[PDB]
């Protein structure tokens, strides 16, 4: 049908078709009678999956024959999405089941509507987690993902009344076709009892047993035959009244149940601990046999990366200690140089609300051996860190793995550093704060540890899968190379005169437009004008993105419409959507600001189709895939310094949009990249945030100085966006007027005025596309592969290959 | 290999292989080098349930096209056992598979033992309901299992220091290849609320839901293409602080978490009465739905028969009730016509412990509607009984539904009378037992509701399977028709003094034993003498068993070789196995005088291999297949009148060991089939205990009259058993001198002479083999295709055949 879907083989189809047969007969056990469009779904996803199989063990079973290095991503969060078409795409699949499917009278793309999304993270992190396993396969490394299954994943979003409610993700309640559970690998894992000192050494005793029960999932490369795996481990209670006690194996088992719903906030819960505890054992255990099955320990830096995704395994550490001293009873010093070595640490926030401090007590309590261990490596940490510089304490006390106070803490970013043999950030600007402020000290220590990554997003889902249209409309200049070597998109800058390509990027954007649109309608019944700007913030909603920023942005441009009716502005349709965490009053209502903005906006018949504001419901991976290809302006307005990288902004940039944005995170990387002319750049930069702090940030100056500002503020306070209850809001606005952490207030005007340009441009639709097209050409630095081939040179030690394995 | 497991052709073979080779493959994602037996049970398990699947749809297709009678089968428990054998052999794939597997380097009988006990009953009344599902797929009725598939079975019994051990039976562990999951059929049953009455009707509202979700297994006929289906409902929590709520969907998903492990003996927990509403709610909704898609009801008893396996779903009464007349507005007169006439009642004991009798204020929290139909119920009912019996004011008390006390409670029996049509006991003399005593009223009320069903066994798992070298010696003289019409094992008779037959029959019990004992050495260490008589009693753990009355029989014989160390006894291995319920003290205190007595009997020089006592371990499905067809001495021995059946006296007959009994329960037909002249008939009859019971027992009384039995309390009292804790037993003592319900002294005399004239025979393997020819010849009876063929003609209204569908 379009050629990057690739070969639509009459063998193949007539393969494809059989196996889709005999999967509903033998498998389901259904005949076309009674078959669901479900049941379909899973036939294909079945046949698909066989296509996998051969390349699956050939691929392991080439690891176990040329015992390459291993690299290990630990996570906390894989945000993987759904799986079906993504496993089309990279076996170049997608046409054969496409025509294979429309033979047999179905629409396979309703059928892939039919799959859940695999919902286990909750944002950014979670999917770069995501795009580096792709990425890992893509480029021939062998690497395994190492996670939770969790029997929920990040909970579904409904808005009653204008609120977020929660309902649990059950993914699984059809099954997953995707994963193969392999109990016959399950491992023990240890909680609590008590530490003996014998000789032979320490000794962990009377601890309560969990057992930790695999699943792997395939992760394909793109068209290169690798299939990496990613395993997920699954709490079940020990072997060993008496109908009570069957029933207490829940409690092991909710160790696995539920992913912590928290976006960038530590709770200091112990069922969170018990989690990452939990994947760290289990997976080392793994690692341990695996390296074994190839006793001395010299070489296992050599065989072994270990990636820390943020803190949350930071007791791989500890854990690696434990078992190389007490079980495999190696001196304290060479198994101390084994674990540095082997592991390595990736920040993702300055935030301190973020910062993972476990209660010393319940360390203690539940891992005794490990707090011990901890204490030790802060004990010589320490003395390395008086020998660097004698006599200064307080320089000791900061650096410290322990936090003393009313409850004595473990830090465990301190211990991260301290048992890594590198630490990065994850955009430039945000690997330079970390070396001018939080991790200062422990740069002037060990400066070589200190690294820049900057993330990146996968083309294959974030472009071809995604936008299968703009990737067809590249590949018919360029061909198709640039699908893993997205730095070849630098190409179509010699495009941005040719009046045929300007004319295919708006044709394509154009039909995402008129296809999120019918989405909307048929899914919602919300109806949206296809001929506005589609204005588009889409992310975990937190004060530090700012989603309020864009609603004062918002109300301004209803004022406006209404003190001038007659006078013309550029339609828009702003969209808005992400989850809040449960617990965050504030971010709960923010989400209700917005649907009572929408309340006012989208019925006042002055405003008409000139304006409407809408809360997209549930964001997530899959509804990321659809209205990110529709979007034209895509909202990054941080406040400077606190989004470390951001990945949503380069997906937008990847698929066609412009960015109205602050230099904050990735954004100063994608407009370097661009050049700044073809970026909507506004607000105070971080030395502009910092001159503030210094001198205190005073909202009511903001408020006295700026008549519209002050409009919008007394709407909000009066009751006008909330007719029945008027002090509705007045938390928002009290926090806004004297507790904004974020200075809303301090970027309003230069915003305001910034949007008027982006207006401007889309006046002109020929250089609205031309900047476009700047955008696209330039985003190739912000693939995934390009990412993850720099953690394999500069970290982990292995070189990147683009070389098929036998078919 | 051998004849009666079928052909190993040369195609199916080679289509086999590949089968397996393919699931190994792409189902297991298994190559041949790190395989375990595990994995290639499962492959095989798999190829094997492809065989089924044509048969499988075509079977439940053909009874959507001649919409015959339906008969619903609904117990709490099925206890199905193994499931690959006995595909195999109803499939007729029993040599093929084994060839197959052969060809391939593998060994099918190892493979086989991998496999776990659907282990979902506790002892008789479940293993019957696995037995008809058998018997009724052979017999080609349209009849559906429904059940509950508990996450945990029965427990799985360890013995650690001579006492009982409980551990969850964890059978799906690794998954179960013979279900199918059907989510999407899934249906929501409500539990607590309150009732409101509106017009139209009442409504019950405010409940909380439950969802029940059913999984399929495939119940394969006897060579015949019939394939029905068992229908398993499972607890999930409905689709709609955080994480604790999350977590709390474990409090509903535990509905179907374990069995209840009370073998006959009623415990009145809110826990178990949900199971039964559940099971019964769920499996409701899918009769009804199905009786529309063929909303007028007159011919819904034309179409439906429910068949209630003791009083556990007595609640589907009440509940189609409920449903025609609160949801489908019929007239409540006809409503009660139709439910009494689609349902009937099938009794299993007549001991009071075992009766259910629920408090009266728990039914009106978790169940208001059902409550006051129960009364409503109870008052129609009990003005039937005043204008057939006026005056008759006790006899009215007796019969309500109601019983008044301290509690009120409804009693569930006399609800399942007045809401049936028929009424069964499942023995002769368990049949008039009821209309002499529990029932007797209500005989006189309904004589022609009261019917007798004698029990059987099916021939297929409990001859062919179990035992297929006797099952071959029978097919070589009178063919394999005898599979499912086993009354012409009568042919059988004509070869009494056949030289060949008697050899044949000899050699087969010898190979038998031989095998068992290689079982016992290899799985656990325990040398047992093959040419002692093999003296087994298995069966649950309960005092009306009298499994003490063979602990008084055992150190008797022991007392006596002391007594006469050079006088010549037949060698016995005396073999007891069975659970005991986690609460039942008495039980567990009898497992452990049984492994006391083998700690001194095994280890007395001076009685060497002469005579040993083992306590088999774990007593399930499985091991009573390898047992039974091992066994020369079958103990039946219950106090007379108290086992309303019994069955595993059924599987001893079929397969070749003399009964020792009491004429209880079927035993009495059993020996009337075959001549009380071939059966060990010792003991009082019913009326004697009786006589008994209406002077007084007083067990001083036999202990004042009988020395042998003197000394063997006397060892008990003094610690001769338990030298380290000599008042251990002081209880089994105290119980068996004073409180003694089930007169175990009075039939000891009798059934110690009894046991002798059993070895007078055994010394003479000529006539011992004579007479077990003679048993096995009049087995036939105590099949359940005749058992089925009863219900089918005299309670459900089909007629069942024997002819094939098509291939
Ligand atoms: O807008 C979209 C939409 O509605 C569907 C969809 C949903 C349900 C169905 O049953 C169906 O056939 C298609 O898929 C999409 C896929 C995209 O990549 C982008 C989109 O904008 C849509
Ligand atoms: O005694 C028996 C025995 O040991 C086995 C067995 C167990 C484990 C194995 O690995 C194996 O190959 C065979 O099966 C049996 C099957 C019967 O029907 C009867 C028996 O008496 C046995």
């Amino acid at each position: 049908q379009i050629s990057v879907r690739g070969l639509a083989g009459v063998e193949n189809v007539t393969e494809l078709k059989k196996n889709f047969n005999r999967h509903l007969h033998f498998t389901l056990v259904k005949d076309r009678n009674v078959a669901t469009p479900r049941d379909y779904y899973f036939a294909l996803a079945h046949t698909v999956r066989d296509h996998l199989v051969g390349r699956w063990i050939r691929t392991q079973q080439h690891y176990y024959e040329k015992d390459p290095k291993r690299i290990y991503y630990l996570s906390l969060e894989f945000y993987m999405g759904r799986t079906l078409q993504n496993t089309m795409v990279n076996l170049a699949l997608e046409n054969a089941c496409d025509e294979a499917t429309y033979q047999l009278g179905l629409d396979m793309e309703e059928l892939e509507e039919i799959e859940e999304d695999a919902g286990l993270g909750n944002g950014g992190l979670g999917r770069l987690a995501a795009c580096f396993l792709d990425s890992m396969a893509t480029l021939g490394l062998a690497a395994y993902g190492y996670g939770i299954r969790y029997e929920f994943g990040i909970f579904n979003q409904k808005i009653c009344g204008g609120w977020q409610m929660e309902e649990a993700d059950d993914w699984l309640r059809y099954g997953n076709p995707w994963e193969k559970a392999r109990p016959e690998f399950t491992l023990p894992v240890h909680f609590y009892g008590r530490v003996e000192h014998t000789s032979q050494g320490a000794k962990w005793v009377d601890t309560q047993v969990v057992l930790a029960m695999p699943y792997d999932t395939p992760v394909p490369g793109y068209r290169n035959n690798v299939v990496n795996t990613m395993r997920l481990w699954s709490a079940k209670a020990p072997n060993d009244g008496y109908i009570q006690a069957v029933l207490d194996r829940n409690l092991a088992e909710n160790i696995s149940r539920v992913l912590y719903p928290n976006d960038n906030f530590f709770e200091g819960k112990e069922l969170r601990l018990k989690q990452e505890y939990f994947v760290v054992a289990a997976t080392l255990q793994d690692i341990i046999r695996r390296f074994k099955s190839s006793t001395n320990f010299d070489a296992f830096p050599d065989k072994v990366a270990i990636q820390l995704n943020d803190t949350h395994p930071s007791l791989a550490i500890p854990e690696l200690m434990r078992v190389l001293v007490d079980l495999e009873r190696l001196d304290w010093d060479k198994a101390w140089e084994v674990t540095v070595k082997t592991c390595a640490y990736t920040n993702h926030t300055v935030l301190p609300e973020a910062l993972e401090r476990w209660p010393v007590h319940l360390l203690e309590t539940l891992l005794p051996r490990h707090l011990q261990i901890i204490y030790e490596i802060n004990q010589r940490f320490l003395n390395r860190v008086a020998a660097a510089f004698p006599g200064d304490v307080d320089r000791l006390r900061r650096m410290s793995l322990v936090e003393e106070g009313a409850v004595k803490r473990i830090n465990m970013a301190h211990l991260c550093i301290a048992g890594s043999h590198a630490v990065n950030g994850v955009a430039r600007i945000h690997s330079e704060i970390l070396k001018k402020t939080i991790f200062k000290d422990f740069y002037e220590l060990e400066p070589h540890k200190f690294q820049n990554k900057t993330n990146g997003i996968t083309p294959r889902r974030w472009l071809v899968l995604c936008n299968p249209g703009l990737a067809e409309i590249i590949a018919e200049r360029i061909g198709e190379e640039y699908i893993s070597d997205l730095d070849q998109l630098r190409k179509l800058l010699s495009y941005v005169d040719d009046e045929a390509f300007i004319r295919d990027v708006a044709k394509v954007k154009q039909e995402n437009k008129l296809k999120f649109a019918a989405y909307l309608e048929r899914e919602y019944k919300v109806h949206i004008n296809p001929n506005s700007l589609f204005d588009v913030q889409v992310k975990r909603i937190h004060e530090y993105k700012r989603q309020l920023l864009n609603c004062l942005h918002v109300i301004t441009l209803y004022n406006r419409i209404k003190k001038e009716p007659n006078k013309f502005v550029v339609p828009r349709t702003v969209m808005i959507g992400g989850k809040a965490a449960p617990g965050y009053h504030m971010a709960k209502m923010i989400i209700k600001l917005i649907t009572a903005i929408g309340d006012v906006v989208n019925h006042d018949p002055v405003v008409g189709d000139r304006l409407r504001v809408i809360f997209l419901e549930n964001y997530r991976v899959s509804l990321a895939e659809k209205v990110i290809p529709a979007a034209d302006l895509s909202e990054q307005i941080s406040t400077a310094g606190t989004e470390a990288s951001g990945t949503g902004n380069m997906k937008f940039m990847l698929n066609g949009a412009l960015t109205i944005g602050t230099m904050d995170g990735a954004n100063v990387e994608m407009a370097e990249e661009a050049g700044e002319e073809n970026f909507f750049i506004f607000g105070m930069r971080v030395e502009d945030v910092d001159r503030l702090d210094q001198r205190g940030y005073n909202a009511q100056e903001y408020y006295d100085r700026i008549p519209e500002l002050r409009q919008i503020i007394e709407q909000l306070s009066s009751g006008f966006f909330s007719p029945k209850q008027p002090d509705l809001f007045k938390d928002i606005v009290n926090m806004l007027m004297h507790h904004d952490r974020f200075k809303v207030f301090a970027d309003y005007e230069e915003y305001v005025k910034c949007q008027e340009r982006v207006s401007a441009l889309y006046k002109n639709p020929r250089e609205w596309t031309r900047m476009v097209i700047r955008n696209i050409a330039t985003s190739g630095k912000f693939s995934s592969d390009r990412t993850i081939a720099q953690y394999a040179r500069e970290i982990w030690g292995v070189e990147p290959s683009r070389q098929r394995l036998p078919a």
